[PDB]
């Protein structure tokens, strides 16, 4: 809303177009280039217009159920730590504004609580939702100990005050990971601030035993009637490190037996597909760190795994991708840029994919940070599990990881660490499923 | 420090012996019931001391190594949302207090910013100061003077009142920096007043929504189970789910050295390295998952007409809870749904915490009877498949375990149990070491078991 309010309907207003441009308009759409001939500083987008992967009637109700489905994920993450709250001006109400935090049925002292010489009596008032008040300070009188509402009575404002550093609160009631939002209040003045409730986070510290690549690195692939490419890899890679592991899941009609010194081999039902082979070959590593390769990769002086491991090791980043580069000699990184753009409610968001990245990663010459990279990288396990390779993306599917994963993993990409790449129904499935999974309605290509 | 400041050092205290001994204490311990012939009304407690599984040498190292490796994991998860913000008494500056979030490298209006100062004085003027942003303020009110439009630092300066309030209504925020989620800290102040509040910077969250396809169970619920050398006990399950289920998926992970074959209509079995193990057989079987909810099954269980897996989609079709256990009844004719509580307690500093486990529950699940929420249950259970990925069964613990899933998702996972939807149950060097990864995976020193 940017019309003026009553108060202030009198007071003009001339726009700034470039400012009020910048905000989220809700209308997004999807546009192709103009056709033809190409110009040589212009880059061609193409759309892709998923709302088309349906048959009208279907359409209607896709778009339906997913609202449904969305309104019901809204109502399980969304917490009243999330409610936009306004501080009041000119209370004598002090309390703490953010990172008041207890554990599900436990118990905290709360700061910064006060009513800021000699008056009549002092009071103020304490509410809760799904915890309970607790603290004696000689001269003040309390009112609901152990109960959601609270009053602290005093002569002494000091003493008041005292108190009031000595107030607890307990959270009554469990859940996992949820808010109470409190009213404190006095005479004539009222103050709403929300206490979370939650567990810390599960921190997935990695036993140990330069840097051992062996007990760090776990090598995951996926083949498919490849054997040859397959063997060439693993030859490769024992080139330069004899004892790492490799992953190797498989979903060939007749497999061959793939066995070796720290090889392991996993056998799905044939045509079980990708993404589920990735999700597979994952689920499997115990260190600290997996490596992505393509079954056509090959490992040269180039690979130095411990350039990504250092990355890794030295950086907040997640996933760091290295180059891969065709026998033509051409590297690629293949550094993508997603993001999502606020769409009509109810057709759904776009999707603007383009090649690029955000920013140098400092420190670390030939590296940058950004959304997407080339299928080859080293990543922290457990945040690739964290986001998965959806088992449905069965054929054909690359930057849909980067996509899911989308801020949620930190995602950065090396030039100088180098590996060799060796010389329909499915389409429409699967623009059906991302407008479904991800609420598009479009996207484009750049 | 309990004591008091010294501006309150003159003011008499009461200790509540109760309510003191409720605070978090940073000193748990882990000790066994008495030993001999036990009392009837009395629950045998006993402690495993973790610390007991390394030389005096290991335990230093690891205590070290798991101190660097906290201290790393902190640094990347902390943010300036979590840092303590007290709001200031009798300042006229209103803003908002939390809930003001905008997509890395985006922007948006600040709600709710105004200068409630008296009128009638000469001149209003209100600053702005950000961290990893930038202001402007969209369309400009006449008679407003703005200093610093598209940076850091932004002043507004004006002889009316209305004017400046008119124009905070107009203010913006942009990311300037690419982060994934973080937060920014802005200033907001004005003559001998100052506010901070906190913008959180965060790509929104990945709803992961399924096609819906009363319930079709084929398509909303996966089967998984893991198997080892026990092809008989598999087989019947397999008929057993089959004579109420025909069309549901079975998934099956194997680490038998000499795999026979397991196929049927909608039967997917999967071969690993031979001994790879429990969890991760289970976590395999997980990843291959492309339903909304998956049902976790032992190889040696059967189904009978009590194992009514709509009811169990129904909790989780109407409740938020992630996972539902049911209840597994042994040849002897008890069911049980071992609903068990799981706690953590903090312990000495770098010692690590104490792991409390007992039987038990939080509450009962109002609207279904039955039903409680607990912490961990039985290995019958059916569960949003994402929430258990997202937990994961750690491909580490290969021989025996259970609870370590539930400690896992602990407070990230919501549990629940029935007792009414029923399954039948047909008829050390890793000790040390699962004890070792434990005190690693979780900073604990000890468990108390109940
Ligand atoms: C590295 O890990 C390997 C295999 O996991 C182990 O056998 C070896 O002792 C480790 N080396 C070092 C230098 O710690
Ligand atoms: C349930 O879903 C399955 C799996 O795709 C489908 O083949 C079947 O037709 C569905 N049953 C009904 C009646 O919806
Ligand atoms: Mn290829
Ligand atoms: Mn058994």
């Amino acid at each position: 809303d940017l019309a003026p309010e009553p108060r202030y309907a009198h007071i003009p207003v001339r726009i700034k177009e470039q400012v009020v441009g910048l905000l989220a308009w809700n209308n997004c759409s999807c546009e192709s280039s103009g056709g033809g001939l190409p110009l040589p500083f212009q880059k061609q987008v193409r759309a892709i217009d998923l709302t088309k992967a349906f048959d009208p009637a279907e359409l209607r109700a896709a778009s339906a159920t997913r609202e449904q489905e969305f309104q019901a994920f809204l109502s399980r993450s969304q917490s009243p730590a999330d409610q936009l709250l306004i501080a009041p001006a000119n209370s004598p109400l002090q309390y703490p504004l953010q990172g008041v935090e207890v554990q599900p049925l436990r118990s905290i002292l709360v700061p910064g609580l006060s009513l800021q010489s000699g008056q009549e009596v002092y009071q103020v008032n304490l509410t809760a939702s799904l915890g309970t008040w607790d603290v004696e300070v000689t001269g003040v009188t309390l009112t609901g100990e152990g109960q959601a509402d609270l009053t602290l009575v005093s002569p002494g404002l000091d003493q008041l005050n005292r108190q009031l550093q000595l107030v607890t609160y307990s959270s009554r009631s469990y859940q996992t990971n949820t808010a109470d939002t409190v009213r404190f209040s006095t005479e004539g003045h009222e103050a709403a601030f929300t206490i979370r409730i939650r567990h810390p986070p599960n921190p997935r510290l990695y036993p140990p035993g330069q840097y051992n690549i062996s007990a760090l690195v776990t090598i995951a692939t996926k083949t498919f009637l490849r054997y040859d490419r397959l063997r060439a890899l693993i030859t490769s890679i024992r080139r330069f490190y004899p004892t790492v592991t490799v992953v190797i899941a498989d979903d060939s009609d007749k497999p061959e037996r793939v066995s070796g010194p720290y090889v392991e081999h996993y056998l799905m039902p044939f045509g079980k597909g990708w993404f589920a082979g990735r999700n597979l070959a994952v689920s499997q590593v115990t260190t600290k760190y997996v490596l992505w390769v393509d079954d056509d990769f090959v490992f040269t002086a180039r690979t130095r795994l411990e350039r990504l491991v250092d990355v890794l090791e030295r950086t907040p980043l997640d996933l760091v991708g290295g180059a891969v580069r065709e026998i033509s000699g051409f590297a690629t990184t293949y550094r993508q840029l997603l993001s999502v753009e606020p769409g009509a409610p109810g057709l759904g968001n776009c999707l603007r994919q383009r090649r690029g990245f955000h920013h140098e990663l400092v420190g670390f010459p030939g590296c940058v940070v950004t959304d997407g990279v080339v299928n080859f990288f080293l990543a922290r396990t457990d945040k690739v599990r964290e986001v998965g390779f959806d088992p449905r993306l069965s054929r054909v599917a690359h930057l849909e990881f980067f996509l899911d994963g989308l801020g949620s993993l930190r995602v950065g990409s090396c030039s100088d660490v180098v590996v060799d790449h060796a010389s329909d129904e499915s389409q429409m499935a699967k623009h059906r499923l991302l407008f479904f999974k991800h609420r598009l309605q479009c996207m484009t290509s750049q």
